[PDB]
């Protein structure tokens, strides 16, 4: 499929296809995780990696990307989301 590999806003590294995670900001100022990659709004990518989710919060990386103060609850949601997905992947559940 020659799927384009995107760059992480956290590490500035190329992200493996299996590891791609999209975060979207809409025009209404809402920020959410977009697991299918099909949402409209402005996208920012990270690796599905606990270190990157933590660094995203430490550096408030999406505030910068999206020109807004993203809620701490969103950063905590992303940490929990990534933690759960990484655990499932390590156990071979997905």
């Amino acid at each position: 499929r020659k799927i384009p590999l995107r760059k992480s806003v956290v590490s500035n590294e190329v992200i493996d296809k299996r590891d791609l995670l999209r975060i979207v900001k809409n025009k209404e100022g809402q920020v959410f995780i977009d697991p299918t990659g099909k949402a409209n709004g402005r996208g920012a990518y990270i690796k599905l990696d606990n270190a990157e989710a933590l660094e995203a919060k430490k550096k408030k990386v999406f505030n910068r990307s999206f020109s807004m103060e993203v809620e701490e609850s969103f950063y905590d949601e992303l940490i929990a989301y990534v933690d759960h997905k990484v655990k499932r992947r390590e156990l071979g559940l997905e």
